[PDB]
């Protein structure tokens, strides 16, 4: 996160890290379930040295904060079982850039640990929303990678702008999500994480799928993110949630 601020301990328990084993964090999830995460599908495809789409490889903490305190109570350390790529994800495109990653055990919802809710298929997150980005990706772009977990307010664009800025690239799967004048965005590491939205009682609904962006936190150029909704009876149908 570009623009942001360190987050409180414990602010966002739904915020996941996930490790591939070797390489240290390289993307975020969300707590949905006892058994189940929502991320970005293009975090688990492989290259030539390294199977990312190998749910073997990789490690969930739940409730952390600090990338160096991985042990600090509350954490909680979890395996994956199993990968779900969107079936019509395109790792040229990012269109359909979500997936669901089954816990190999339940986490245990704590103060620390918490999911958050998704919203219905008919739900509008509207343009001109405040919606938080938060991650421990790079804080500036080619920079390097936060410790302690950051947060941002970002604001939901309108659809036709979105594509205007970054033609021939987003789909109707996809959300800019930013300021037209930069400064607060996502950027690499952040990748699969949650929006979080404040609806209308202050619970926190997930409003997107950190997914990717030209550069980081540049005028015109909002980060792009997969938009939930139209997911719900995916998710449904694939995990019980
Ligand atoms: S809608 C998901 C979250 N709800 C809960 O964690 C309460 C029910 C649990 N499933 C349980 O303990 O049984 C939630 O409200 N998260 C968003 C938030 O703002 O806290």
């Amino acid at each position: 996160v570009v623009g942001g601020t360190d987050a409180d301990e414990g602010e966002w328990p739904w915020q996941v890290s996930l490790h591939a084993l070797g390489q240290g964090h390289i993307c975020g999830a969300s707590l949905i379930s006892p058994n189940w995460l929502v991320s970005a599908a293009h975090c688990y495809i492989d290259d030539r040295g390294f199977r990312y789409s190998d749910p073997t490889q990789w490690t969930a903490f739940l409730g952390l904060h600090d990338q160096s305190q991985r042990s600090a109570p509350g954490v909680q350390e979890r395996r994956l079982k199993r990968i779900i790529s969107h079936p019509f994800f395109n790792d040229f495109t990012f269109d359909y850039d979500i997936a669901l990653l089954e816990l190999e055990k339940p986490a245990e919802y704590s103060s620390m640990v918490r999911p958050i809710c998704l919203p219905d298929a008919s739900h509008v997150f509207p343009a001109g929303k405040a919606i938080w980005v938060t991650g421990w990706g790079h804080t500036q772009y080619g920079g390097t990678g936060a410790l302690i977990l950051q947060k941002g307010e970002i604001r939901v664009i309108q659809q036709t702008t979105c594509e205007n800025l970054l033609p021939q690239q987003i789909t109707p799967r996809m959300m800019c999500v930013g300021f037209l004048s930069g400064g607060v965005d996502s950027c690499q590491g952040d990748a699969g994480g949650p929006l979080s939205s404040v609806e209308a009682d202050g619970r926190i609904f997930q409003a997107g799928v950190v997914s990717w962006g030209d550069g980081c936190a540049q005028r015109n150029k909002p980060g792009v993110y997969t938009r939930l909704p139209l997911f719900r009876d995916w998710i449904k149908e694939n995990t019980g949630v």
